[PDB]
């Protein structure tokens, strides 16, 4: 058992909710939380702009330092830090920007990260501002994630096209 509520199964294994996935980890501090982060660890806008603000610009401060010892991740990489006020971690997962050309194929491979976590709440990859259909994402998430993924959708237009339309 565990502290998620309001979720729709989708499968074995993920869940999906209508919900605001900063006001979702403030809530639940799960043990990871999923950031859909750049290769930069650039927290600007989308889902990584939201968790970084709400951390009152730590995770921005971690990560520049993560950056400058480590160098870039790689697209369909991902890497582990402190979650901060929001959860035990966060794992920053890059998935390909369409808005940059990046190869779909990819969000499989920023998928696959999630595998070595039990349980993580998150978003889709490479939505929103990323450019990728989130019909798609939703789907790669089904087909490659086996590990408990909680899957937070910050529009109700979206969360209820992805329900409707699942397979
Ligand atoms: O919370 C936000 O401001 C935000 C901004 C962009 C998003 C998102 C959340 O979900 C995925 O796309």
């Amino acid at each position: 058992v565990n502290s998620f509520s309001g979720y729709l199964k989708l499968t074995d294994n993920v869940y999906i909710k209508n919900a605001d996935i900063v006001e979702e980890a403030k809530k639940v501090k799960p043990t990871v939380v999923v950031n859909a982060a750049n290769v930069y660890l650039k927290h600007g806008g989308g889902v990584a702009g939201a968790l970084n603000k709400a951390t009152n610009n730590a995770m921005q401060v971690e990560s520049d330092d993560y950056i400058a010892t480590n160098g870039p991740l790689k697209v369909g990489g991902s890497c582990v830090l402190s979650g901060h006020n929001l959860a035990k971690h966060c794992l920053h997962v890059v998935g390909p920007n369409v808005n940059k050309g990046e190869d779909i194929q990819l969000l499989k491979s920023a998928y696959e990260n999630f595998n070595q976590h039990e349980v993580l709440l998150a978003p889709l990859l490479s939505a929103g501002i990323f450019g990728a259909d989130p019909i798609h994402s939703l789907r790669v998430c089904v087909d490659t994630v086996r590990t408990n993924v909680y899957l937070a959708v910050f529009d109700k237009n979206l969360y209820d096209k992805l329900v409707s339309s699942f397979l």
